[PDB]
């Protein structure tokens, strides 16, 4: 069976907007969204459809970003980071997943070329 996918809201952590999380989704998360190379990282990797069986035998922190879209709107980050890190997590695992120059990992690195630049204009904590 694919895994249950990440959690998305926790209703023990305390809530917070800053100008960065809202920036995060407001402008990050669907910038990303729009880009032609972003239909694999919106949902989680569905291996079972992909005849992916040993995807979750090698990628145990999965992350993408239909779950870091939730996450965000459920006010589930206190910190900035912890979804900068999301982020980092999804290109990460389709690096480690897959093998260097693979055309899915050229479609992730445009996407985190992307993610960067719009991370650079973050707004002042
Ligand atoms: C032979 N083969 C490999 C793949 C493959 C290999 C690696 C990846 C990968 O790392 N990511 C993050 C995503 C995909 C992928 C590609 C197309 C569609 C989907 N749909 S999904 C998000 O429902 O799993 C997922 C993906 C697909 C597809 N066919």
């Amino acid at each position: 069976m694919n895994p249950p996918p990440p959690e998305t809201s926790n209703p023990n952590k305390p809530k917070r907007q800053t100008n960065q999380l809202q920036y995060l989704l407001r402008v990050v998360l669907k910038t990303l969204w729009k880009h032609q190379f972003a239909w694999p990282f919106q949902q989680p990797v569905d291996a079972v459809k992909l005849n992916l069986p040993d995807y979750y035998k090698i990628i145990k922190t999965p992350m993408d970003m239909g779950t870091i879209k939730k996450r965000l709107e459920n006010n589930y980050y206190w910190n900035a980071q912890e979804c900068i890190q999301d982020f980092n997590t999804m290109f990460t695992n389709c690096y480690i997943y897959n093998k260097p120059g693979d055309d899915i990992v050229l479609m992730a690195e445009a996407l985190e070329k992307l993610f960067l630049q719009k991370i650079n204009e973050l707004p002042t904590e």
